[PDB]
């Protein structure tokens, strides 16, 4: 029953500061413009110890599967090759991506009927709000 409140299909309903987050990460102009326009769904499922997170949009369809605390290699939607570890910290899914001596953290949390995603790169934070589809 790890992660029960995250499981389901979620749709993006608001975004703040996402372009600036992407700039800080190093995403190029054209990808920022097209990715920033995306209205993704996020589909989260659990089977045993394996969590799967899919992101589906007109820009890209991506999927990660992982076990909490166990590092994995990820190719991000902007084509970074990163080493990722996802843990549960006080009910928050904390996703750390490492590449080229850099690091970014993406947190997913349940707040009321929303799934709130906070993306941090150095001092820049983007907040993305999803609701059930
Ligand atoms: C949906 C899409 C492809 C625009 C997208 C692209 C990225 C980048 C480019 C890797 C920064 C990203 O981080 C996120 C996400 O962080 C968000 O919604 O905030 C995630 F992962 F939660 F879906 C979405």
């Amino acid at each position: 029953h790890m992660c029960d409140a995250f499981v389901g299909t979620w749709k993006l309903v608001s975004s703040e500061n996402f372009d600036d987050y992407m700039k800080e990460v190093g995403v190029g102009f054209a990808t920022r413009k097209v990715a920033g326009m995306a209205k993704p769904n996020m589909i989260i499922s659990v089977n045993g110890d394996v969590i799967t997170i899919k992101s589906e949009s007109t820009f890209k369809n991506t999927e990660i599967s992982f076990i909490l605390g166990q590092e994995f290699d990820e190719v991000t939607a902007d084509d970074r090759k990163v080493k990722s570890t996802i843990t549960l910290d006080g009910g928050v899914l904390v996703h750390v991506q490492k590449w080229d001596g850099k690091s970014t953290t993406i947190k997913r949390k349940r707040e009321d009927d929303k799934l709130v995603v906070e993306c941090v790169m150095k001092g820049v934070t983007s907040t993305r709000v999803y609701e059930r589809a």
